[PDB]
C-alpha cells in the first residue's frame, strides 16, 4: 500500500467530480467563476479521502460516495470563503492566492458560499450523481441519512455553532475543546460517517468510525496549534509537551477505534491518521 | 364560500408552532439560536410553508405529511432574507417594520445566522422523526430524497442566488428583467408547490402543473407590484414592467399570467385547489 499514490489518486478524482459539478460557460458567468475559484484552487482533498475511505472499509465501493465526497469539500470550501470576509476574520490570502472576497468582491463571496452549500445538498440528492450499481432498495434511505447528517455537522450543532463561539472571542480549556470540536472535529466526523452510510455500513460500524473521525478531528486542530506556536491555543493553556503528549493520545485512541476492522480494508484510515498526525506545515 | 384570510391565519399559526419548535430555547450556542428565532420568528404571512401545505393536500396527501418541508422553505426564504439585507448587498435597515438581523445582531452573526438556516432546512426535512407515523415507509425515503434535491436546486446557481448575483451587477432589458424575477421570486414558490407535492404522493404530471402555476404566480407578483407602484437600489428595482410596457401592457401581462395559474390547476378538484386559486387572486387584486 502506497499511501502518497492513493492521496494522488483521490484527489485526482475528487477534483475531477468538483471541477465536473459547476458549468464554466453559464450564466452567471461571475457567480461561477467565483465558486469554481474557490473550490478549485488545489488542497489535499483530506475530507473527501475520508469519506472515500470510509465507503471503502464498511464494504461499499468508493464510487458509491463520490458525491458525498464532492459535497464535503464544497462544504469546506464555503466555511473558508465565508471565514475570510472583513466582517470575520479577514484574510486577504490563502496560501499564497488571494482570498474569494479579494477576486469577486464581498457580495459575490457571500452569495458563492451560499451556492456552494447549496450544490453540495443539490449534488448528494441527485440519483443521478452515482453510478449505476448501486443497491436501487437500499440506497434512497441512505442518501437520506447522509444528507441528515451532513446538514447536523454544518449548523448550529457543528461548523457554525463553532464560529459563532470563536467569534465571540484567554479562553478556558472548556470553551477551546468546544471550539475545536465544532469548527474542525465536525466536518471530519461528517465526511467519514456519511461515507460508512453509503458504503451500507452497520450502525455498530458507524459509530465506531464516528469515534475514529471525533479523535482525528480534535487531533487535526491540535496538531494545527503546536504548528503555529512552533512558527488561545492548546500550547498556549497547557504548554507544548502536554499539547503534544494530548497529540499522541489522540491519535493512538483513533488508531484503536479501528481494531474491528480488517487492517489490510483500513490502511487508508489508519495513514489517514499518521498524515493528520505528523503534518509539518 | 372560502374564507382565504382564516385559510392563511391557521396555516401561518401552524407553521410558526413547527419553527418555534425547530429551534431550541436555550441550547448552548445562544447567541446563534436567539438570532436564528429572532430572524425566523419575526412574522411574515408565510406563504410558502402555505404553498408547500396546499399542495400535498391538492394531489391527495395529508398536509402533516409535508409540515417539514414547509418549515424548511420558509426557513430558506428566511435565510435569503438575512444574507439580502446585509450592507455588501441590499443594505436594508428594516424588513416588514423589524430591524433586520444584522443591525441587531451584527454582521458576522447575521451571515453565520443565514448559513445556520440554510443547513437547519436540509437536517430538519432529512430526519425521519420530523415526519408523522402514518407516512408510506416504502415510497418516503424516495420521496423526501428528491425534496431535498429540489429545494436545494431552487436555491443556488440555478436559482435564488443566480438572481441576487444578476440583480446587483450595476437601463436592464426584458429578458434579464423577468430572469431576475423569475430567480428572486418564483424558483422558491416553484419549490413549495413542487416539494409539497412530491411529499404528497402526486404524479410526475401534477409535481409539473403545479410548478407552472408557482412560476405564473411568482412573475404576476412582480409584475403587480410595479403596477402598484405606478398607480399609488437594485437593476429589478429601477428597471420595472411599466417602463418596458406601459401601464396598459403591464396590466394585460398580469391578466394573463393570473389566467394561466388558474389553468395550470384546472385537473386538480376544485375545492382542494381552493387556497391556491384564491391565492392567485389575492397575488393579482392586492393594493399592496
Amino acid at each position: 500500500f502506497d499511501f502518497n499514490a492513493y492521496m494522488g489518486e483521490k484527489a485526482a478524482a475528487v477534483n475531477r467530480a468538483l471541477d465536473a459539478s459547476i458549468p464554466a460557460d453559464e450564466p452567471p458567468a461571475a457567480l461561477h467563476e467565483a465558486m469554481r475559484y474557490a473550490l478549485l484552487a488545489g488542497g489535499k482533498r483530506v475530507r473527501p479521502a475520508l469519506c472515500l475511505a470510509a465507503c471503502a472499509v464498511v464494504g461499499g465501493r468508493e464510487a458509491w460516495a463520490m458525491p458525498a465526497a464532492a459535497a464535503v469539500e464544497m462544504v469546506h470550501t464555503m466555511s473558508l470563503v465565508h471565514d475570510d470576509l472583513p466582517c470575520m476574520d479577514d484574510d486577504d490570502l490563502r496560501r499564497g492566492k488571494p482570498t474569494c472576497h479579494v477576486v469577486y468582491g464581498e457580495p459575490i463571496a457571500v452569495l458563492t458560499g451560499d451556492a456552494l452549500l447549496s450544490l453540495s445538498f443539490h449534488h448528494m440528492a441527485r440519483f443521478d450523481s452515482y453510478p449505476p450499481d448501486i443497491d436501487a432498495d437500499k440506497h434512497p434511505a441512505r442518501v437520506v441519512r447522509a444528507i441528515g447528517e451532513l446538514a447536523r455537522c454544518i449548523g448550529s450543532e457543528g461548523l457554525v455553532a463553532g464560529q459563532v463561539v470563536d467569534l465571540e472571542m484567554t479562553v478556558p480549556l472548556e470553551r477551546l475543546e468546544y471550539i475545536h470540536l465544532h469548527k474542525t472535529a465536525a466536518l471530519l466526523e461528517a465526511s467519514v460517517v456519511i461515507g460508512a452510510i453509503l458504503g451500507g455500513g452497520s450502525d455498530e460500524q458507524i459509530e465506531s468510525l464516528r469515534m475514529y473521525a471525533r479523535s482525528i478531528g480534535l487531533l487535526f486542530q491540535v496538531v494545527d496549534d503546536i504548528l503555529d506556536v512552533t512558527k488561545t491555543t492548546y500550547p498556549k493553556l497547557l504548554g507544548l509537551e502536554k499539547s503534544r503528549e494530548f497529540a499522541e493520545k489522540l491519535l493512538s485512541d483513533a488508531r484503536e477505534q479501528l481494531s474491528g476492522f480488517d487492517q489490510e480494508t483500513a490502511a487508508p484510515l489508519l495513514h489517514l491518521a499518521n498524515y493528520i498526525a505528523y503534518r509539518q506545515n
